């Protein structure tokens, strides 16, 4: 009804991700009656749009065993699009792909220990030879070579984000092996799926921020000026910074983060200048989001603030808020856990004149949050998260994250007999049997707290 | 149950330290059925792991009079491993010891007064000649030469921390005699055994700090993010700083101390820069512990703080806390006796989101504390510490330390007839008879105080 901005919306090209029968990294499969509909011939380079900004460029081929409303893609493409099997993706015609002449690829450290020989010769040359492969910047692809398979990241391309790897292309692979930990931080960058119990608030954010930015026509046509300052407020640990991360990763807009304490940490004037820089940067990068996390740090009530520099910074901000003309296409978001400690002038019409209440999650909220927190956890057959959701009345998402963390530590405490701190590494078998039982959660629950 | 992380755990190589029959510094003895089990042949150079980070390298030989679950080692090796007889040690196969070509050894000043002659010629050369001795950097070893025995410290070695002293090795011994007081300060560096009444809290510290740092595989495998800010709190003199010292000396992690007043003593900006430096240093030295002692000095409630520089520092800290990415492998520890006077933003999720309560000790705690405080004290036959533990309900560790100090001063007061302040030194006999009686404790007890 109001949640309408979030509805899936059936389209010709919106397709469910199915497992590939064509196991090659550069290839996606569609049914023959689906290829006809989208006017995609055999062998055409296509653009795929996954979750959290992520894209892949692939060749499209027909498949009989594939369904009409499905798309067949292997683990590697699915990984690049940040999608599990049975997620919706956009398939888009992509005939504008120039042949690249310089690509920079790097291996991943843990997939490359022992005998270098020559990485390009053993792995990359047979992977690209006459293949005319489409690849995007930031693609992590796997290659097999005798003994084992090595993962590579596309660090740099010749045309801007994507190119066809012709026999012309110089494939540079000199450099530092990409640390596995970097790409784990990248896979586990926060998106809208990582934020739970905030469905109606997320709808609000897309309405107030995403919609006026990526569709300013609506507002101009309907004769209405889009709101330009959105303040997220709520109790400690409710998801504001998480939403800030999710928005940063999921928007079409250029995004600029300002941390409250980050600003206040810097020298007198050198902080006013960083604020100035942020607003000018956002203005410069046409459609933009400025997120001021912990706004209360930078904009407290000009009465209850003793320092002149501090009083000056509130004035510096207000000026910038009012400084953005209509045709700037910059929405400013901010987050606080003490909204009533922000100078009221900032909360007036034209400034942060819209509020999103990221409040305490209900029983259904808590369930969502526990499901998001355990998606990477090994859980036992007997673990009932609905039971946990129900036993946690006072809990915000931060409390639940901590709750899941403690139940896991308890599962570790149970496995302390076969583990010792003095050992160099932990026994192989011991690591696999690690499952967080319901009994672990009941311990975590017994120890649990609200921020009371 | 929860104390599980601390449990000794029986292992093939975990062995009880027994007095040596082979009196040589380079040699440890095991029983024949123990040598078979660990696949250690006669003469093999081994790696021994004691308490408080300490190691020793020795040659292993069979012994008949030695038990299976016991290891025979002399006073010197026991000293180097910082163990008294009947402590558990790790013995490790060590076939990777290259012959050293330069060692720097220095004598200890109090074992070297009068006639130098030549230290290398009289002591070192007969000690190492054709002996193929394993030695570690920091080893304090004793050598006998005619008139008396001299103590030597291994200051520097040729391969990194340990080498075999072949006839190739240049034995440098030029330089300042090592001060005895330095090596007393090193022997009496604080460890986990020096902290009593904190068993469950010590378990917590190893869980939250040692375990994630020296075994981050578990947390990744279980799909759980390790906590990254641990705050120890409790009343004045409970043993927070002591724990900080113990952790500093006992961890495998790099350890950076920050004292609160230390920081706030330094010029405006020059303190922000010192905080900066501490975090960059920890980040640089891969797996690290930052200890912020007396946090309340640097992070008070941004409201109840008048100084702009002081307000700026809290902001500088928060920034750094949030600034460490997941792949940093840096846990920040902090201590305070006023946890409620710290800015709550610091005590939020992701910051100091974990609390260790170093509280008042129970009866059994006080007994532990008194046993630690009197381990170097001359006590009378009639001194019953269980009696002292029970008479001290209000007392924390600092109170008990002072109680032991006052009991000792009372023993000195009883000996005031044969002592005079005007004398150049105290009579020899008078010094030896100095024993602290139970009557001394009852005087100390009578005068005693909590911090009420
Ligand atoms: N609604 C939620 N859904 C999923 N995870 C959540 C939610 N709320 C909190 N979490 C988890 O708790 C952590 C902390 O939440 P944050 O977004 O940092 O808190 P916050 O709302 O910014 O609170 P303040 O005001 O900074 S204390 C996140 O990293 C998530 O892992
Ligand atoms: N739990 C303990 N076990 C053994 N000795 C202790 C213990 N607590 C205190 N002590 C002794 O008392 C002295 C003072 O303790 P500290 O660790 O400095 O106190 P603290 O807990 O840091 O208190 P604050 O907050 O600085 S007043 C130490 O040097 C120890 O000798
Ligand atoms: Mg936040
Ligand atoms: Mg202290």
């Amino acid at each position: 009804l109001s949640t309408a901005i979030l509805k899936q919306k059936n389209r010709p090209n919106r397709l469910i991700v199915d497992e590939a029968i064509n196991e090659d990294n550069s290839v996606v499969s569609l049914s023959q009656p689906k290829m006809d509909e989208l006017q995609l011939f055999r062998g055409d380079t296509v653009l795929l749009k996954g979750k959290k900004r992520r894209e892949a460029v692939c060749i499209v081929l027909s498949d009989d065993t594939c369904s009409d409303e499905k798309i067949r893609m292997n683990a590697v493409v699915r990984n690049n699009l940040r999608v599990r099997l049975g997620d919706v993706i956009s398939i888009q015609p992509c005939p504008d792909v120039k042949y690249g002449k310089r690509i920079h690829v790097l291996p991943i450290d843990d997939t490359v220990e022992g005998i270098t020989g020559n990485l390009f010769e053993v792995y990359l040359k047979p992977y690209f030879l006459e293949a005319y492969r489409p690849i995007r910047k930031g693609d992590i692809f796997l290659v097999r070579g005798g003994m084992r398979a090595v993962e590579f990241k596309v660090v740099e391309t010749d045309p801007s984000p994507y190119c066809i790897v012709a026999p012309d292309t110089v494939i540079h692979c000199e450099g530092e092996p990409i640390k596995r930990e970097d790409e784990e931080e990248s896979l586990n960058e926060v998106g809208y799926d990582d934020i739970g119990g905030c469905r109606k608030q997320l709808a609000q954010i897309k309405e107030m921020v995403e919609l006026p930015l990526r569709h300013p026509a609506l507002f101009k046509a309907i004769g209405v000026k889009p709101p330009r300052g959105i303040l997220l407020y709520g109790p400690p640990g409710t998801g504001k910074t998480l939403i800030a991360r999710a928005v940063a990763n999921e928007t079409g807009a250029f995004f600029f983060l300002i941390n409250g304490p980050e600003i206040m940490s810097k020298l007198a004037g050198e902080s006013e200048s960083n604020l100035r820089k942020a607003f000018e940067e956002a203005e410069k990068n046409a459609p933009a989001i400025i997120f001021i996390d912990e706004l209360d740090a930078i904009a407290p009530k000009r009465e209850k603030t003793h320092g002149e520099v501090e009083r000056r910074i509130v004035s510096q901000l207000l000026t910038l808020m009012d400084g953005l003309k209509q045709r700037a296409h910059v929405i400013v978001m901010a987050a606080t856990n003490r909204p009533n400690s922000i100078d009221p002038a900032l909360r007036r019409f034209g400034r942060f004149d819209r509020e999103v209440d990221i409040g305490i999650p209900d029983a259904t909220g808590r369930l969502e949050i526990l499901q998001i927190h355990t998606k990477n956890m090994k859980l036992a057959d007997d673990v009932d998260l609905e039971q946990v959701a129900n036993e946690t009345h006072g809990h915000v998402g931060a409390d639940l994250a901590a709750l899941c963390s403690e139940a896991a530590l308890q599962a570790i405490r149970k496995k302390m007999d076969l583990i010792d701190l003095e050992d160099e590494t932990i026994d192989a078998e011991v690591m696999n049997s690690l499952a967080v039982t319901m009994d672990d959660f009941r311990w975590a629950l017994s120890q649990s707290n609200p921020s009371a």
